[PDB]
């Protein structure tokens, strides 16, 4: 009864906090289940440390925000008080004091270091994962004959170039729809926050993720169809060309969909706005706070992956065991034969979707680690569940599933390899454009002295209100400057000194991740 | 009579112009021999290529020549004439008008193209060499049994990481002795400009340069000969071991020697020197022309690849040919083995200088190749003499090399692949700091308008001179300014623009480089 054993020990949410008897699940099912489980726990063990980081670097944060002199200025009546913001579509910054409260926490020093960390953990996540492979390999014999590859039924069914072509070019166009799609999420922000104002852009904002959050959920389901069905169109002459087409297929639309509104928000929100005189328009991009739009990443992906998390999750439960009791209900004694039949067969894809997600979540923790250090403690939480509500589905719910060798996990590999290449350049880039702690260093280093400082060390704005002057988040020319609502001295300087910061990260980052890397072997010496 | 045929058909000045044989030289010489010469001629293939692209870039700025604004101004009198220039140590811009008639052609925009070019062939470079690198491994079937490789002599006749760290500090040492040489060089050049003077810079460049490139010839051989002793003085298990340690030292070496002018020159000379206020004091570091040091950079460039080339040719012919003649001088009818053993071994290193040799050519033509685009046509001359003096010191003046398997060039692939990760980014800042081009674009486009311009499209100066305004090459503040000789928005405008061109070259080009990688396989269809 080796199924007993592998559900009373394991895949049950009592065994929860249980080690996996990867042996044992690799005697079973097979190894690339094994594998699988494998690479989930290491993650969730490298994820242990990342959360503690971050969660002391939140700390940190948290533990200076009460000398935060930026955000108890903004909550100070006598200054805050007399901010008046022009409008985005004239909000003063109280009612936003105490977003900047918890908005001082997102950009401090912690967290760069933490970033500089992040940077650190993700060089030392793919070696020793590949060294843990290497010592799998040898331990399960992974490495066998690997036979020439049976042709799929339905490439020897009908026995190309231009048919390669029109996916690619279905592809670009699905890309094009929810771009398209996030650009309506874009207008519904833009017509909601009228009626909301009627502070009203955090709820616009929770409500904007949510809805971007379920589109991507409703989407994702609909490209999952529309994709097998064009990959059966077209012929790939081998199962492992079809696995691999369909994996570049499924990941680049759910990079796209997962991360539109992430990018959007990190370097597209705010960015182009210009001043009030002669403003963009499309029609009237999105504004943001003076703080900048950190807060509402942070928010974003917060609600993105907790919800991911708790939705998902409950639906992998639901959804096998809702086909299961849809099946029973069609219709006591029963065979092993009868009692696995009526159950949802895997498939010959299996395991592609759980990968799908826990990349996504490697992406979502990694190239955005620079909004809020909270994000792998969560993430840490879920793959726990991850790893019981997966067991339970492939022992339960599911049927068995055929055994298959694989000795690395495949084109996810050097997908999360190119991911770590992009997501150092996008850590330093939320930490340049979308966080705002490099023109709060700026000040604090360059403009607090005497020459620049005084420290020792249609028209609707007549309509809309009353007022005179407006302060606006921008470097450029106030009032009096000989070209006024022009960019300035220093606007060029704290774009030069974010360039300058990400040349330093990406150039320090990439040393530092080619030093460990040839250090640190790809094989242990144990093994 | 092989060796007769591979005389008379190869390794000969008459037959530098005939195709090499390379199954003969395998059959005769060896695995690596064959290799070495194989990689050599499609390095030299690419390189034709690059001439022909650098030639039309060099052939396109020399034709813009007649048109360079800026030059026909510095050798205007009525403005030319009027330029003067602060002291370095008041020379006009008309001893320097010639120059500048040479320097717009070493920054155009041809250059920039070229630029772009070079990183692209970069790319097709090593795609299409590992390509045909596994095309000769299945031809001359290179992949055989790798036994266990048997210990060095002198390992075990005294059969450890203490030694190893003191080995890697010498190193280290040497590298500052070397980089002090180097500072010598700057303490040449203030102290030989001043008898100059009494354009003298020229003749000092190019006396400097003459004089860095005999010391790194001298120094060579001196580290060449305290490396080997280090490396025996330390203790490796295995042959290549030895020989990885020896490959790392020698390299890291040769690219400090070789590379340590142009460098200074590059991203050091003239980076530093403020305003003739409170000037940068170590002492009184150099300053360049207001073109940039791209001129002097292209001149030291072009005399050391020159030199090298026609030296060290010289040399591998002569030194080999020399111990022969003053052993045939110690002391007719002579037999093969009495013929062959008075000629010089070649040892248990080999090919080893002159791949190194190569190597330092292939990072003098990519990490610099933003100077002057004509460095890839002398290059190729060079490798074309180098096949034939190689081969003949291989034939004639050596003995014969005791046949190796070797499936790849070894450790210098790798190092050739770093290189380039270093050469993008180097050639970038070349073009953004080292080439005024940046600057020159900068004003084109933002300072010709009529709201920046006017178009509708100790005290020794004194002593030394009775000028009342010297112009300096920097943007810093003029005289009027509330804050004078002081950095202003032009300064800061241009290095944000230079740090903006830098990442953005970065970025595309490291996507192009990933593009070919991934479209172009590292196997033939025909393989
Ligand atoms: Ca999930
Ligand atoms: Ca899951
Ligand atoms: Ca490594
Ligand atoms: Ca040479
Ligand atoms: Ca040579
Ligand atoms: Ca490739």
């Amino acid at each position: 009864s080796e199924r007993y054993l592998l559900y009373r020990e394991w895949a049950h949410p009592r065994s929860i906090y249980k080690k996996q008897p990867l042996d044992l699940i690799r005697k079973y099912y097979g190894e690339k289940i094994g594998i699988y489980f494998a690479w989930l726990g290491y993650y969730t063990q490298m994820l242990l440390l990342a959360a503690v980081v971050g969660v002391a670097c939140f700390l940190y944060g948290y533990l200076d925000q009460d000398n935060c002199t930026w955000s108890k200025e903004v909550c100070d009546p006598d200054i805050g008080g007399q901010i008046l913001m022009c409008p985005q579509c004239f909000w003063r910054l109280n009612i936003t004091c105490e977003s900047s409260k918890k908005l001082c926490i997102f950009d401090s020093f912690g967290t760069l270091i933490f970033a500089v960390f992040m940077g650190v953990w993700v060089t030392l996540f793919l070696e020793f994962w590949k060294r843990r492979q290497a010592e799998l390999e040898y331990e399960w014999d992974t490495v066998e004959l690997q036979q020439e590859e049976q042709a799929r039924p339905e490439y020897e069914a009908q026995c190309k170039c231009i048919r390669v072509t029109l996916c690619a070019s279905a592809v670009f166009f699905w890309i094009l729809l929810i771009i398209a799609s996030v650009i309506g999420i874009i207008v519904y922000r833009l017509s909601v926050f009228i009626v909301f104002s009627t502070t009203p852009q955090m709820a616009t904002s929770i409500t904007a993720s949510i809805i971007s959050a379920i589109i991507i959920m409703i989407l994702n389901t609909i490209y999952e169809k529309v994709a097998i069905m064009i990959t059966n169109f077209e012929l790939p002459r081998t199962q492992t060309d079809y696995e691999n087409s369909l994996t570049m297929k499924m990941f680049l639309f759910q990079f796209v969909n997962y991360y539109s509104s992430c990018f959007y928000i990190a370097f597209f929100k705010g960015k182009f706005v210009g001043y009030p005189g002669d403003p963009v328009y499309l029609y009237r991009s999105e504004e943001c706070d003076p703080g900048g739009c950190l807060l509402e990443l942070t928010t974003q992906l917060t609600i993105i992956m907790g919800g991911k998390a708790i939705w998902n999750n409950i639906a992998e439960v639901l959804l096998p065991w809702v086909m299961n009791l849809i099946g029973r209900y069609k219709r006591k004694i029963t065979p092993r034969w009868e009692q696995d039949y009526h159950l949802q067969p895997m498939g010959k894809l299996g395991l592609f979707y759980e990968y799908l997600e826990m990349i996504i979540q490697f992406g979502f923790v990694t190239l955005f680690v620079a909004s809020f250090p909270l994000a792998p403690l969560l993430a840490l939480v879920n793959n726990i569940l991850e790893i019981r509500v997966d067991a339970w589905k492939l022992t339960t719910q599911f049927r068995r599933m055929v055994p298959e060798k694989a000795q690395d996990i495949g084109a996810w590999q050097p997908i999360m390899q190119g991911i770590a290449i992009l997501a150092v350049v996008t850590n330093a880039m939320i930490i340049a454009f979308t966080s705002d702690m490099i023109p709060r260093l700026v000040y604090y280093w360059s403009f607090s002295i005497p020459p620049y400082g005084d420290h020792t060390y249609e028209n609707p704005y007549i309509g809309l209100g009353n007022y005179t002057l407006c302060r606006y988040r921008d470097f450029r020319n106030p009032p009096g400057h000989p070209q006024e609502y022009k960019h300035n001295i220093y606007y060029w300087h704290v774009i030069a000194a974010k360039l300058a910061f990400i040349i330093v990260m990406e150039h320090i980052i990439y040393s530092v991740k080619f030093f460990i890397s040839y250090a640190i072997p790809d094989v242990s010496k144990i093994t």
